[PDB]
């Protein structure tokens, strides 16, 4: 069998000393950055004050000399504004002249032009809104727009319209692109050529999702370099045009961790298109894209620059983005190569056009740093630098200038010097934007220095595309600074390497940009992550793998008295079964009993170690899980099957957990707050160190000695997680180790002396043990507390709106991570009717471009199932679809899997929701239609099987947005991002019905169920008071019932119903947590003032009642206000009248028992119940806890979907 880990991402050529400088700066401090590009753009006082004054000239020029200009015509608003040009867009989309002006003369500028233009008007409006506005917004409020439209058409009619369209006429075919095609941008930029300018052309093409766009992709840049070539005829690279391509646009895997791919496959398809460019004398510029491609394209250039095949041609270039912290020593690399290879290589100095993107990713991977500089002033000092050392290099490279500032324009001027000739250097400038400024630069009676005009092509639907990302013009950008006129001249040719030579610290980051491990302030430190696109990191990596495949990892069952023996088998690799990872030594049941009645014994001792130094532990055991994640890593790869990606993932989160429990322990806990006691901790396969680890830290910090028992097929991490945090701290009495199947989980819940119950797995496996714990009581007479988290049926819905390439990747990544083995995954993906067949095409697409295998290769993306059986369950279920008739989609599986558990992933096309009536743990992705009038049904559909874990929706749409919000029933949602992966404290988990009972791990109220008396969390309150419950207490007091009307009231106020807070987490996302009603609770009263309590405890917290009438007490509520009898039911047959949401149950110890026994009876979901005597409800306002009454519900919406961030300015 192969070795592990013996060919995990190898490089793709050996690291030369200088690509290994470009590498160790990828994430370098900024403060270190800075100092050696200040020193590199110094320049003599005489020189700065020559720069100064050309750049006040040039800007005093521009100052000198549309959509606008309509806004004021006709006073629009400017909601106004960008309904008109979305309509315009529309009207634009009709091909024929005469038709389209026929429709506006006699159907718009009069009737409703919601009859005559399946696809909102306005689902390019955020676009719009920038270009009217100046500013973005994520989503597109349409209700507003659609007023709007009328209101302006109803005012101005037809000639408003006409100018609309002329706009957006002019402003698509000449403004944003140079033309709609290369024979028409060819055709256009004569008059300008014969000014001195020369022109390369962009075919707006990039991200291919699948073989055939990447085809395609290849085919419009090949047709476009013979109508350049032809074109050119003979001018040569420097006076003639060229063409500009990105490599994301030529491969649908374009990454590091797919590099044998892209040199076998991607490589020869960017060499055909250069020996066709080198046949007719024109440049082929390579662009630079995301800083996770830039070293990874170097090879690419290396294999160029070194083919023999290419030689004689000069025409090749390449972009180099100074807003990047590798800029200089990339460029070192490339002026050597253009040294070794003979090829005088055009190098085009650009700032960077990702910037706000590289934020987010940095923090949401919880890196060490940026590989962009955070202030701008900084990209300036670097471009400066970075164009004097290519100005001391222009004998082997061709410098070329990309910028718009005439600070920089001057600058770059001044410090090249007297000597120019045409091939020396150039500078370059955007098409529609940049001429105003260097028609003051280009020509013999201005500066006499030469520029190259980058021209977009394509069609209106392609310059929409990223038409966003091109315009961000933002609060800092000097095309902004130049037009608002509170800005002086002097503050625009300002020298930004003096500026930043005099400042206090040199280099200095951002003061509003966190560092990813800052993102949650004073709470706690971010858990850090690892770059598998850092070459350092994948060798270090590499080894750290290899030495963990090497290790005897054992699991034994960890009694407080030490390990114990037991029965002994081998743990197999789920990829390879000859790969063995190791031993575990199962638990006896009669261990089983033992050591809970050890940790019964013990738990005297741990309650009474304090909560700050219980989370101090916990705190230890986060830092030692960091440290070793390299070697943890690898034990999740090999026993169960993860790739290195998710494994990382999982390591994290179980840091996050650790941390985030240790903090709230420190905001909450006191004497007051007791212990339940022992505590049994039964947790899955899937995530086996993350989940596990959370139940148990949990449960430990708020005193409970525990009983963790892992599920059978991951005991190994389970016990390395166990010695880490008993290293850390934790006793052997308050943490033992049971190792184990089902039978040892049913010991241990159904041991005597276990007062608390944590269970994550299946839904039937929690409503086992949910029937077991109701045979019991605690010594004090009460339930056993019992959260289960539990399965999913995760739906998507997407509209006509979405971008058909963000939801193809969320879609992916949300179903197949994993092999699907997420409770959260993807598995009913919902498409509008109008764009489902070219959604499903790409997918299919993107699907067939997955490699499954065993996971210790990063080129890896989708690993094995756990076991046979997981395979076989799912493989039949495949086949029973199939044999319906149903179109089936699967992707080949290559022979080496037949040494592992293996399914491929699998596409379902389904009719009806309901075809689908049971959770399925794989890769396994159903797809229906539906049609826009019948969303509110589909939410309904997907309501209608129970599940409620995580929901997603992609639309650019309010109005959508906030109907498909307010009707689904789910405990995560996401829009316009996946569905996975939820963040401790920023996305708490976990879901209602069939999913859950709550409290959401990694929230604010899930350390309060594991205490005898809840505390109070952290933000918990809310100021809003149910108005049916003040009602009710007006009710009670116009019947005389004095004090359970006051007991009403301050249950109302006591209420954190309403709840609404925004958590911290990344940029470019907003995350969001709500407290709303669980629903209709059932109540199960003794007495009259018991009915009173209960009834106004549910109605606090915003919930229906249906009241057991079997307990008489009917004619205690004769004569309800409308508004509570509206809340209120009556129930004889409680299974009859679910499903319910949660129990009140009020009574002695035997009528508790019975009740509990018969509320387990009831089909569906697991309710969450709570009990009390007569007397209790007597003595304790809070008997019956409100925080067990509410439902969490976590939203994640991911704002820079539009194409980038409003809020980084
Ligand atoms: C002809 C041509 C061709 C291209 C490009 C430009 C031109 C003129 N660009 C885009 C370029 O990188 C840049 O985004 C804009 O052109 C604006 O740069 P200026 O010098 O015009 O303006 P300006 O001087 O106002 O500089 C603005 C730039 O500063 C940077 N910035 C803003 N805030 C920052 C902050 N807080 N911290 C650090 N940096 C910050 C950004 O890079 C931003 O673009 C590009 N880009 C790319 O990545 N790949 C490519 O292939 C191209 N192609
Ligand atoms: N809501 C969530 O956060 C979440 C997270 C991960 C997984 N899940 C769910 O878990 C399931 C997959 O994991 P799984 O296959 O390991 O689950 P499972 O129900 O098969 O097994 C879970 C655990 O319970 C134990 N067990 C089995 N029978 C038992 C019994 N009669 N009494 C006591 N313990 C018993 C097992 O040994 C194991 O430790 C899926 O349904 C998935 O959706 C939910
Ligand atoms: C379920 O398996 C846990 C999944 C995790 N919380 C996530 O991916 O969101
Ligand atoms: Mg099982």
């Amino acid at each position: 069998a192969p070795a592990p880990f013996a060919d995990f991402a190898p490089p793709v050529r050996p690291q030369s000393t200088l690509r290994r400088a470009i590498t160790a700066a990828y994430r370098r401090p900024e403060t270190e950055c800075l100092p050696p590009l200040v020193e590199a753009a110094t320049q003599s006082k005489e020189i700065r004050d020559a720069a100064a004054s050309t750049a006040r000239k040039l800007i005093e020029a521009l100052r000198g000399k549309g959509v606008e200009g309509l806004v004021q015509e006709y006073s629009l608003s400017s909601q106004e504004g960008v309904a008109l040009m979305c309509l315009a867009e529309a009207l634009l989309r009709i091909p024929d002249t005469a038709t389209r002006d026929a429709l506006i003369r006699d159907k718009i500028a009069d009737g409703n032009w919601k009859s005559h233009l399946s696809r909102s008007l306005f689902v390019n409006a955020a676009t719009w809104g920038l270009v009217v506005t100046g500013k973005l917004t994520s989503t597109v409020n349409d209700r507003s727009l659609a007023a709007a439209l009328t209101r302006l058409i109803s005012r101005c009619g037809e000639p408003v319209i006409r100018r609309g369209v002329d706009m957006a006429m002019r402003m698509m075919g000449e403004q944003f692109v140079t033309g709609e095609t290369i024979r028409e941008a060819l055709k256009r930029s004569k008059e300008l050529e014969e000014k001195g300018f020369s022109y390369s052309y962009d075919m707006l093409g990039e991200a291919a999702t699948t073989a055939a766009d990447a085809e395609r992709y290849y085919r419009d840049y090949e047709s476009a370099i013979h109508a350049i070539g032809k074109a050119s005829a003979g001018r040569g690279i420097y006076e003639g045009p060229g063409i500009s391509i990105k490599l994301s646009a030529l491969h649908p895997r374009y990454s590091r961790a797919q590099a044998a791919r892209v040199m076998g496959e991607l490589l020869p398809r960017v060499k055909a298109l250069a020996l066709l460019a080198k046949n007719y004398d024109i440049g082929l510029n390579i662009d630079a894209e995301e800083a996770d491609r830039l070293e990874l394209s170097l090879d690419l250039l290396e294999v160029l620059c070194l083919d023999g095949d290419l030689s004689g041609w000069n025409g090749m270039g390449f972009v180099v983005q100074a807003y990047g912290k590798r800029c200089p020593f990339v460029l070192d690399f490339i002026i050597d190569l253009a040294r070794r290879s003979g090829r005088r290589i055009m190098v085009r100095l650009v700032k960077g056009a990702y910037w706000d993107a590289e934020i987010k990713r940095a923090q949401l991977d919880g890196l060490a740093d940026f590989p962009v500089f955070t202030r701008k002033i900084h990209t300036d000092v670097s471009y400066i630098a970075c164009a004097a050392k290519l100005l001391a290099a222009t004998d082997v490279v061709f410098p070329q200038f990309a910028t718009h500032n005439a600070q920089t324009l001057a600058a770059i001027y001044h410090m090249a010097g007297k000597d120019f000739h045409v091939g020396k250097y150039e500078f370059q400038c955007l098409h529609g934007m940049g001429e105003p400024l260097y028609e003051e630069v280009v020509g013999r009676g201005k500066l006499d220095r030469p520029c190259r005009i980058y021209a977009p092509v394509g069609t209106h639907e392609t310059l929409l595309a990223y038409l966003v990302r091109r315009l961000l013009g933002a609060n800092s950008s000097f095309v902004h600074r130049i037009n608002d006129p509170k800005v002086s001249i002097d503050e625009l040719i300002a020298d930004p390497v003096e500026v930043v030579r005099a400042m206090p610290v040199v280099g200095a980051k951002h003061d509003r940009i966190a560092l990813p491990a800052e993102l949650f302030g004073d709470a706690r430190t971010n858990s850090a992550g690892l770059d598998l696109s850092n070459e350092e990191t994948l060798a270090s990596l590499t080894e750290a793998l290899r030495e963990s495949a090497a290790m005897k990892w054992t699991a034994l069952p960890q009694l407080a008295t030490g390990p114990a023996a037991g029965e002994t088998r081998t743990v197999l690799n789920p990829g390879d079964h000859r790969d063995v990872v190791g031993s575990v030594t199962e638990t006896s049941e009669e261990d089983a009993r033992r050591a809970v009645r050890l940790a019964a014994d013990a738990a005297p001792d741990w309650a009474a170690v304090p909560p700050s130094e219980r989370a101090a532990c916990l705190d230890r055991a986060a830092e030692l899980m960091q440290a070793r994640m390299p070697t943890l890593l690898g034990l999740i790869i090999r026993e169960a099957g993860k790739s290195a990606l998710n494994a990382i993932a999982e390591v994290r989160e179980a840091i996050d957990f650790l941390r985030y429990y240790a903090e709230q322990t420190r905001r909450t806990l006191g004497p007051g707050h007791g212990p339940l006691g022992p505590i049994v901790c039964i947790s899955p396969w899937n995530f086996p160190l993350a989940i596990f680890t959370g139940q148990i830290a949990a449960a430990l910090v708020a005193g409970n000695p525990v009983l963790a028992k892992p599920a059978e097929e991951t005991p190994l991490i389970a016990a390395e997680g166990v010695r880490i945090l008993r290293e850390a701290g934790i006793p052997a009495s308050a943490l033992q180790l049971l190792p184990g199947d089902g039978r040892v989980g049913a010991a241990l819940v159904a041991a005597a002396e276990t007062a608390g119950v944590m269970f994550t797995g299946s839904t039937e496996v929690a409503r086992l043990i949910q029937a077991q714990l109701a045979d019991r009581l605690s010594p004090a007479g009460r339930p056993i507390p019992l959260i289960a988290a539990t399965g999913g049926q995760n739906a998507m819905i997407v509209d006509s709106s979405a971008l058909a390439e963000q939801v193809v990747g969320d879609v992916i990544t949300s179903a197949f991570d994993s092999a699907g083995q997420r409770c959260s995954a993807l598995r009913v993906l919902c498409l509008q009717e109008d764009v489902a067949d070219r959604i499903l095409t790409m997918l299919k697409g993107a699907l067939h471009e997955l490699h499954i295998g065993r996971t210790d290769r990063l080129s890896v993306d989708v690993g094995p199932v756990i076991t046979s059986e997981a395979k076989d369950n799912i493989e039949k279920h495949i086949e029973r679809m199939r044999g319906l008739g149903r179109k089936v989609e699967q992707i080949g599986l290559a022979s080496e899997t037949g040494v592992g558990t293996f399914v491929p992933p699998t596409i379902i096309e389904l009719e009806k929701l309901s075809d689908l009536q049971r959770e399925v743990f794989g890769p396994v992705l159903h797809v229906i239609r539906y049609r826009r009038d019948d969303l509110d049904r589909l939410v309904d559909d997907v309501n209608a099987t129970g599940y409620g874990l995580t929901f997603g929706l992609h639309t650019r749409l309010d109005e959508t947005i906030a109907h498909v919000t307010s009707r689904i029933k789910a405990g995560n949602l996401y829009i316009n991002r996946n569905i996975i992966g939820a963040v401790v404290g920023v996305q708490p988990f976990g879901g209602r019905g069939l999913s859950g009972t709550g409290p959401k791990a990694g929230g604010p109220l899930y350390l309060g169920r594991l205490v005898t008396t809840a505390p109070v969390p952290p933000q918990h309150s809310s100021v809003h008071t149910d108005p049916v419950l003040l009602d009710f207490a007006k009710w009670l007091d116009g019947k005389g019932a004095r004090a359970e009307a006051e007991a009403a009231r301050n249950a109302g106020s006591s209420s954190a119903l309403g709840l609404d807070l925004e958590l911290p987490g990344p940029v470019g996302e907003r995350n969001l947590y709500t407290l709303h009603a669980r629903g209709r609770i059932l109540l199960v009263p003794a007495t009259e003032s018991g009915l009173y309590h209960q009834l106004a405890a549910a109605l606090a917290t915003g919930n229906s009642v249906a009241i057991d009438a079997a307990s008489g007490l009917q004619a205690s509520l004769k004569n309800l206000p409308q508004t509570v009898g509206l809340r209120v039911s009556w129930s004889k047959d409680w299974a009859a009248d679910g499903p319910f949401a949660g129990a009140l149950v009020e009574g002695d110890a035997e009528r508790i028992r019975a009740v509990n026994k018969a509320i387990a009876a009831l089909p569906g979901p697991l309710l969450l119940v709570q009990a009390a005597s007569s007397g209790e409800i007597a003595r304790n306002p809070d008997a019956y806890c409100l925080n067990w009454l509410v439902e969490e519900v976590s939203a994640s919406i991911n704002t820079a979907a539009a194409g980038g961030n409003a809020s980084l300015m």
